[PDB]
Parts: C-alpha cells; structure tokens; sequence
C-alpha cells in the first residue's frame, strides 16, 4: 500500500490551529467582558464560530507567512516552531475590530447547525485546505 503524503506534518498543522484558535478566543473573552451582557447566548456562539471560520479562510495567507519564517530558521523545523508562529498569529489579528463591526452594524451571523458542529470540534480537528 502506498502512503499519501501530507502537505504539512499533522502535528505541525495541529499546533498552528490550536494556537490560532486559542489566541482568537482569548481576545473574544476580553471583548465579551465588556459586551457580553448585550448579546444573546446564540450570538456569542456565532462569534466563536467566526473565529474558527476566519482561520479557515485565511489559512493559505497564514501559510505563506509561516513558510517564510520556517525558511529563515537555519535548521529543520519542529513542532515548537509552529506553536510559536501560530501563537503569534493568534495574538496579532485584532479580531475585536471585526466583533465591533458585527455588533454595531447588527451583522452577527444567524447561528446554524454547521456552525455548532465546527464549535464542538477540537481545534486540532477543524478542517483546513492548503492552496
């Protein structure tokens, strides 16, 4: 049996997704400390979904940046490198600018079954596509 190669080691992909989602979520918690009493339970879940889907649709953009950092290391990369880079993305995207738009313009998405499915996944399992 042939083995289909992966385009990024699974553990490396997992470190990126865990750290990006964790960082986006940390900023959502700080934003909800201020605004959470003005949002319904389903609206708050929709914003958690927004975090995961934002990572998914910006994945290829992040990979371009990650790969330049990896090429600059001067050695074989290891999982810790992807943890550090995913945490940097997780902290630097100022998602509250988007939360403010969604709240202030009454644009928080209607919460749907597929969104709850994505929220209930482990970050490690959230699907990404390489392009």
């Amino acid at each position: 049996h042939y083995v289909e190669p992966k385009f990024l080691n699974k553990a490396f992909e997992v470190a990126l997704k865990v750290q990006i989602i964790a960082g986006f979520d940390r900023g959502l918690v700080k934003w909800l400390r201020v605004h959470g009493r003005t949002l319904s339970t389903v609206q708050k879940k929709a914003l958690y979904f927004v975090n995961r889907r934002y990572m998914q649709t910006h994945w290829a953009n992040y990979m371009l940046w990650i790969n330049k950092k990896i090429d600059a290391l001067g050695r074989t990369p290891v999982v810790g490198d992807y943890t550090r880079l995913g945490a940097e993305i997780g902290r630097r995207i100022d998602m509250a600018y988007f939360y403010d738009f969604l709240k202030d313009k009454n644009m928080i998405p209607k919460y749907l079954p597929y969104m709850e499915e994505i929220n209930r996944m482990r970050p490690a399992d959230v699907p990404v596509k390489y392009m």
